[PDB]
């Protein structure tokens, strides 16, 4: 509507992506090049400096368990569980969710947290390794792929979009914006009433619009490219549930498996 | 008014958003059964084994002891699977240590269960088969022993803790309060568990001081009714290792074993 109302609202999503979100893609990006005060992350590149990193970083993830392939993807499965209750937090302080049917609100985040999770992990992420622990460690994109089939083939996919995605140069303010269209998809099937949905989502749309134009001059239809990325993150997400269902004829905890009963 | 209870009604409404998704009979909507008041609510009774024969097909050749008693054991482990959703949607619950969010679930799904079953329950039964059905009082206690000795301590658990008058509002904040206990043998980390608690024990405080302003030390009174949850867990554990030796042709649900494994 009004052009004033929208930086309103692209000023409160990132107001409370920050409160939401407590590792930044800025903060992130001064890890991964340096903010000129040390603290550099635990480096993870092999298996000897696996062990050692568990010894050191605060891991809160370590069961009695065997394999070091299972390890890290039990540690990226915890990691996510974290992730979708702060993508829940940040989706009720978008305006008009919480006044949305029960039903939907539950169907928007179900089907919506995995293509979110993959959008910040991004954030995380060059084209060599992604932050973890909080930014506290730096786990190798070469020790990742170097895992046993097919525990080395589930990260892949997700740096090749990052290192596509990660082009586009957008802040935490663009994210967040970017961020809240995606949960209000109105198109998740098993939703009740798509009308307000799709509301929200043309008045988050146009938050974006405005936001791109005014955060990056020089950058033609990064709009439109923007969009064509939430293709791309359905592609993967699809992908990942296909090597989800590959797993459970492997890992064979009951009430762990009840935690991390989704993804 | 001031701010530090506008972050506890802010903790109070999360919670109760969290259970009205994450349980689907409510005390709302088992007392709207209960009370007889419509035509489209009205619950099939079992009081005798005709009534019992008599209401199939609810949306084997078994015993009827037998058949009742594995029905209550896949109700108790769909209820695990609710319970364990609603944890993770406790601030800061999936942040503790992985350990410490099942020894949490391990210790604290019992004391849960049976509080939610005083919603389903008056004087003369509990509600059954997601409310359509309603099996009575006289009818469990006179199955054969020892299947006729498990329902009473609930039933007697539930009349005294239904004259508290709850709604579901009130419940959630105690039902958090009960999986934040740092006294749950073979936790790690104690500080962080008494922190969140101490968090939901003060939203609880207000929320019952609001919505029963009338009723005195009703806080006090809600804590205090711990003691008679303790004693049917106890009394629970007894009577299944009397059947696990009587019965050996059946078996408890895996994820109910690992439950009751040690303590
Ligand atoms: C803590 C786990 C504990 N579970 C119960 O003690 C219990 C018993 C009866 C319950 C329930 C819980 C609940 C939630 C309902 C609604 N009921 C009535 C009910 C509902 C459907 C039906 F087919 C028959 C019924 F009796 C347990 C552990 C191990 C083995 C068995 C039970």
């Amino acid at each position: 509507m009004e052009s004033a109302d929208l930086r309103a609202l692209a000023k409160h999503l990132y107001d409370s992506y920050i409160k939401s979100f407590p590792l930044t893609k800025a903060k992130a990006r001064a890890i991964l090049t340096g903010k000129t005060t040390d603290k550099s992350p635990f480096v993870i590149y092999d298996m000897n400096s696996l062990m050692m990193g568990e010894d050191k970083i605060k891991f809160k993830h370590i069961t009695p368990l065997k394999e070091v392939a299972i390890r890290i993807f039990q540690g990226c499965q915890f990691r996510s569980v974290e992730a979708v209750q702060e993508i829940t937090e940040y989706a009720k302080s978008i305006p008009g969710f919480v006044n949305l049917d029960l039903n939907d609100q539950v169907t928007l985040l179900k089907y919506g947290v995995h293509e979110i999770i993959y959008t910040m992990l991004a954030s995380l992420m060059n084209k060599d390794g992604v932050l973890i622990s909080e930014g506290q460690g730096f786990m190798t994109r070469e020790f990742l792929k170097s895992l046993r089939k097919p525990f080395g083939d589930f990260m892949e996919p997700k740096f090749e979009f990052a290192v596509k995605f990660n082009a586009l140069e957008l802040d935490d303010s663009d994210l967040a914006i970017f961020i809240a269209v995606i949960i209000l998809s109105g198109d998740r099937p098993g939703l009740l009433n798509v009308k307000p949905i799709e509301d929200i989502q043309d008045n988050l749309l146009q938050a974006l619009e405005l936001q791109l134009k005014l955060n990056h001059p020089e950058s033609s239809q990064l709009f439109a490219k923007l969009l064509q990325k939430m293709t791309d993150l359905r592609q993967i997400v699809t992908e990942h549930v296909q090597l989800l269902q590959v797993i459970k004829k492997t890992e064979t905890h009951p009430l762990l498996q009840e935690i991390y009963k989704d993804l």
